[PDB]
């Protein structure tokens, strides 16, 4: 579907996050072989990344804005769960997530299809 | 504000009474709970009791500030605990409700 | 250009960052937004991204051209959308700020 809320998430939230200087670890699925993370998929059962979210927005995959919001949330939460508290990637995720939440605070309130 | 009243009377009210909310209704007492590393790892403790009181005392200026406090509380949980701990699943469940209700926050 | 300077550094700066600006920051994409009739109804599309680029490149010959582009943008929204769409309220809010700022232009 195409809704006011999903348009906002695409044109405002994803636009802001995708071009952020900390976005690059998150723009594609984690490649556990490339990154040397042999237990990644034992710990993280629902991988998510902003490339996948962006494609779903582009392809009208989502039915409700909350579904997109949950994908963003899963992506951040995966990072906090998997990594050590002191890893810089945690700081990068926190930074992006704060922007996510700041932008979501102004999202259109009542979702209706376009 | 309209938004802060929604976060207080709609979002928090729903999370507060949830069956998974009880670990989050007051600050983590690391001594009582036997977590001597908790405050070495978690530098910004947050909980729903603290957020609720801040909502009651007009502490916030904007809804986003309150949303960030919710966010910190959940994130602390994912950062501090082992992936396999039940408390992680409890936080996830609550955070999904938080985001669902936030989606419908008025403008 | 003092007027165009004002339109760029005061009017566009306020409107561009307003929380209601996001539907107007780029051209309407009738394909991606699924609106087969948009260009049958709206003959002169306009948006704040185009206006902003024109101010930056010294495109306009007079302030009135820039103001008319703002006006066209808002009018397209009112003509195309249903009266109850939130976007109509968003355009009304932005246009009132536009006119308020225009009254104090050199
Ligand atoms: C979600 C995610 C992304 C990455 N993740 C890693 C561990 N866990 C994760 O969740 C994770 C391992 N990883 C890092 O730790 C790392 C991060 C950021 C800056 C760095 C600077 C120096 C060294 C490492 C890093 C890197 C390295 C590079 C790429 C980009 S790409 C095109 O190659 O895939 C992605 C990740
Ligand atoms: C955010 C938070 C809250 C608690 N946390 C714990 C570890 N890390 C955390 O982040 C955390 C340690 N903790 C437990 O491990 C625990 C054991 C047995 C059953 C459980 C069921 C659900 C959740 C936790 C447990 C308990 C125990 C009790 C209370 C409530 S109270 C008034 O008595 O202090 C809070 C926590």
């Amino acid at each position: 579907r195409v809704t006011n809320q999903l348009q906002y998430l695409h044109k405002v939230v994803m636009k802001a996050l995708w071009k952020h200087q900390f976005a690059w670890p998150f723009r594609q699925p984690v490649d556990a072989v490339k990154l040397g993370l042999p237990d990644y998929h034992k710990i993280i059962k629902q991988p998510m990344d902003m490339g996948t979210i962006k494609r779903r927005l582009e392809n009208n995959y989502y039915w409700a804005a909350s579904e997109c919001m949950q994908d963003f949330n899963t992506m951040f939460t995966n990072c906090y769960i998997y990594n050590k508290p002191t890893d810089d990637i945690v700081l990068m995720a926190q930074t992006l997530e704060k922007i996510f939440l700041q932008k979501v605070a102004s999202m259109p309130q009542e979702e209706q299809e376009l």
